[PDB]
């Protein structure tokens, strides 16, 4: 068997990952208070620019690539359009 | 392209968040220890029928409507139709 | 409203849910540092090849059923394809 560890850097505490339909990944970073992704193929994950995230900790996507995250030292769920 | 915040009411500590077909959007929530749902457009969300739980924590949906709940205290899945 | 308890066995603390085409069902053992998957029909339970996981915490599935868990202890992401 053949697991692959994807180039995601500098995670902390990683809690929370989702996968679009075009292969994209993203993680909530949940120790980094922050949301990565990282589209197939690519070697450099980005930064989404969601607003005050604390302790974030789940996250999904939709078939419009919306991206939905709990946002858990907040309490509350947030979401980002494509 | 700026977040919006999901109309979910008395949300506390969230733990998982999945979107299905239809945009409709289900959370776990920890200090209430129910799973609640928001229809795409809506700001009143509904409480899933689940019982017996133990702090949800994930969350999927199939393409059915079909939900699963990881249920972390009580060491199982369980499952509603839609 | 029934809700139905799926055929897992000897979880612990579970804390991450995903659901393929093919219905089935993955689950983040968290408790046991691993991902295991239900088959419909047969039941047939079965761990996930990944290895050297810690605490993992999130998991998802694409459209090619390539499974993706957040190895929280770990700081990484890993991927498995099916």
């Amino acid at each position: 068997n053949t697991q692959t560890v994807l180039p995601f850097t500098g995670l902390n505490t990683p809690n929370g990952v989702a996968v679009d339909s075009a292969g994209t990944v993203y993680v909530t970073d949940h120790g980094n208070n922050r949301v990565v992704k990282l589209a197939a193929g690519s070697n450099t994950q980005t930064v989404l620019p969601f607003t005050g995230l604390n302790t974030p900790n789940g996250v999904a996507v939709d078939s419009a690539g919306t991206v939905y995250v709990t946002d858990h030292g907040n309490n509350r769920v947030v979401k980002l359009a494509a």
